[PDB]
DNA sequence: CCATCAGTGTACTAGGACCCGAAAATTGAGTTACAGAAGTAACTGGTATACTCTGGTTTCTCTTCA
């Protein structure tokens, strides 16, 4: 079944999972964007028949749209926007409150626990996962340990 | 040079009042009984602080004997 927003936008109604999946991989059945692999002259030719086989165009037209739209750091940052302004800014005045300026303990937790398994392949390639898994974000709210647990509820996120 | 030892830069607590909304509960009117208790709304004595002549007083010349 969809998922719908029971609640305007805190909680969705009751809907099968293995439905959910099901509609979603019938959606992208055989269309090639669930791939599991890695990104990988003689191509080009293929692209663009493949662009003039999908959008009924040209050989021509197709190398010219591969052509136009092509992609299109360095910390110095100027003639800036709304929000670069504001990043800036908050770098400027950072720069003069602060004296060491690295990442805090709870800031590289976070991210090393966040990406700790991203891109990790199996081993085995026999516990390869199939295309198509629904892997399920969900958290475990932690017991109220310390007292002021019952306040911000601590979480632990699994990624099942 | 590897010991040691403040600071630091933060999310994570610790108290500490305080607020926001929801849901339950009450209040309120309407009736009609019921008995009794509050709850004012009414006339009717009762005794004191001024008060107003008044009864006595007081010299002060005089009245009346003596």
């Amino acid at each position: 079944n969809f998922p719908e927003y029971e609640l305007p936008e805190l909680n969705t109604r009751a809907f099968h999972v293995g439905a959910f999946g099901e509609l979603w991989r019938g959606r992208l059945r055989g269309a090639g964007d669930l791939s599991l692999r890695e990104p990988p002259a003689a191509d080009s030719d293929r692209e663009d028949a493949a662009v003039a086989r999908d959008l009924d165009c040209s050989l021509e037209a197709a190398a010219e749209l591969r052509a136009v739209c092509g992609l299109d750091e360095v910390i110095p940052e100027n003639t800036d926007l709304v929000t670069l302004g504001v990043r800036k800014r908050f770098l400027e005045h950072r720069e003069e409150t602060i004296t060491i300026d690295r990442a805090c303990r709870q800031e590289t937790f976070v991210y090393e626990m966040e990406s700790h398994a991203i891109g990790k392949k199996p081993e085995n390639s026999a516990d390869m996962i199939e295309e198509g898994e629904l892997i399920l974000s969900v958290n475990i709210l932690y017991p109220v340990i310390f007292h002021k647990h019952k306040e911000h509820k601590p979480y632990q996120t699994m990624l099942v």
